[PDB]
């Protein structure tokens, strides 16, 4: 897949950050390159159009690097995005939960029986992600599927989040 | 204007968030809302287009509401989209640059842009300018140059704008 090409050969990874042992992957250089970004929209569009049809409602992009890649995603699909935050941030009523840190969502930021697809950059253990459904979940709203532009496969990351469906368009070890 | 109506519609405000006295203009209903939030990307890139023709290298998006709007605004005019994040989040070489919020550090990737080139930086609402003030000192010091600044909101009672002179700002809307 060509597109796909377009996505992969922009990340950049780097050993040793944060920590000793870890390789962090790097996905600006997919934001500075606008035929790699559009790419990436694109393939997680087609994907979320294949698999749920017109069942979406809204994108929920994750805080922040989520924030990146939800509302374009979004607007590819003729769909809202809604917001997820870390704590502290969004004005109003709001849920939070700690998984430390402490994410938060509006309170009408979906209603009852709404559908929703979750983004983030990176699925790494899963903990942000599983955070973001236990949210929405609050809301009362069904989430369809979390997506993420990459996934570290050896974290088991989509272990944690079944029985919720996951897709990634790159996969590291 | 009934496209800028479209983005007006979808500002809600807070008072006494976070502290007593102020408003807190929140800009989620824009996102939510994909009429509104092709508007507002709409204007900003006519705006742009119109003031600066073919001479944007870059869009420079600001930790964490300004990446909202930076890659699809970036996306619009058919560039690419460079991150100013806050401290501590980027891998390789760096420089930050603080600012009182107590304080705040952003942070840019020394190799984020070439001496040059061109930017604009884009966030969600400016008020005292502390946080875009910030971001263009990060970005001379990568000797990039920086065109305009831009955002959806402007609180104009803050004086942001005169911050930044003399470095041109515009927003979609402006309250006190
Ligand atoms: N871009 C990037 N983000 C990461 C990496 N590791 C963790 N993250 C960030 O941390 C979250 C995923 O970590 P998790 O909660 O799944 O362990 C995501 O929000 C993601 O932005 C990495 O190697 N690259
Ligand atoms: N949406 C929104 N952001 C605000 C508000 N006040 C401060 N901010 C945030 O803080 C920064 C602007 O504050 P400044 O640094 O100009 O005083 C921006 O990054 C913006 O996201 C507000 O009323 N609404």
């Amino acid at each position: 897949d060509s597109e796909l090409q377009l996505v992969e050969q922009r990340i950049r990874s780097f050993p040793d950050f944060p920590t000793p042992g870890v390789v962090f992957r790097d996905i600006s250089p997919v934001l500075k390159d606008p035929a790699s970004f559009r790419a990436a929209i694109g393939l997680l569009a087609r994907h979320l159009k294949a698999t749920h049809g017109g069942r979406i409602d809204y994108i929920a992009g994750l805080d922040s690097r989520g924030f990146l890649f939800g509302p374009s995603l979004a607007q590819e699909l003729g769909l809202g995005c809604v917001l997820i935050r870390k704590r502290g941030k969004l004005p109003g009523p709001t849920l939070w939960a700690s998984y430390k840190a402490e994410l938060e969502i509006q309170k009408d930021a979906l209603e009852p029986g709404q559908r929703v697809v979750v983004v983030d950059d990176l699925l790494a253990t899963g903990g942000t992600m599983n955070a973001a459904c236990e949210l929405l979940g609050r809301l009362q709203a069904e989430v369809l599927e979390c997506v993420s532009l990459v996934e570290l496969t050896s974290l088991k990351g989509r272990e944690k989040l079944a029985p919720v469906p996951f897709f990634s368009l790159l996969q590291y070890e």
